[PDB]
């Protein structure tokens, strides 16, 4: 379909708000591509995805070697 | 809404259209700046999809991988 996604692995929860939504760092596949680092808000059951950013392994490593 | 990039911290990549994916400190609606990762047009007058992280959220993350 116009886009598909899958949380392959959960790495870290950064926070949660009053409504149960969580901000998370996961490994997520989009449109059947190899999973990538993904930072974004998720609903309690993870069926709605909020604003966020997807990072390639190279970028993510850059960020971590950066800071 | 209003917004200002108060500090440019890092560029993660750029595309053929000249747009960049960056980590900045960005103020929204007059609020204290927060960490912000998203795609910016070349002149930074248009942004793409991204997220904003509180100071405690960004620090939570950096600790976990290093």
């Amino acid at each position: 379909a116009e886009f598909t996604f899958e949380i392959e692995e959960h790495l870290l929860t950064l926070s949660e708000n009053e409504k149960g939504w969580t901000k998370e760092i996961n490994r997520v596949s989009f449109n059947g591509a190899p999973a990538k680092f993904d930072i974004r808000a998720w609903s309690p059951d993870h069926t709605k995805m909020g604003k966020g950013i997807t990072l390639s392994n190279e970028e993510f490593q850059t960020m971590v070697d950066a800071f």
